[PDB]
């Protein structure tokens, strides 16, 4: 979700922005340790495919049925 | 090419064969070996893709590569 929230204040709020402003330090290191999460850990044969019993592929089936729970309330 | 020796001997040759006595003992730990070959090293997420570089699919490509290139006279 922050990384979502990363790259869109990046791409549609300006520097000039105050909504940017109040963003930016919320946003910091999101999109590497999002990309190195699916670099070396979440990746098919990562860290997460030797230990976790979602791993192998079953974690990207249950995050599509938790981003379908994702809601703005919760 | 042994496995299929193997299965092959196995499946049609009785024990009161001369040919299954005299194979028998050259395809001793064929299968079981293949098995955990096809477990532990040859499979995906297996100890060839993690260190090999024609590792995650390319192998099995190579393979079917190579089994075209599979001749009786090789």
């Amino acid at each position: 979700v922050a990384e979502v929230i990363a790259v869109a204040t990046m791409r549609c709020l300006p520097g000039l922005h105050p909504i940017f402003k109040f963003l930016i330090p919320h946003i910091r290191y999101t999109m590497e340790i999002n990309t190195r999460a699916r670099t070396q850990l979440i990746s098919d044969g990562g860290i997460f495919d030797k230990a976790v019993s979602t791993g192998g592929g079953g974690h990207v089936q249950l995050l599509r049925r938790a981003a379908a729970q994702l809601t703005y309330c919760s």
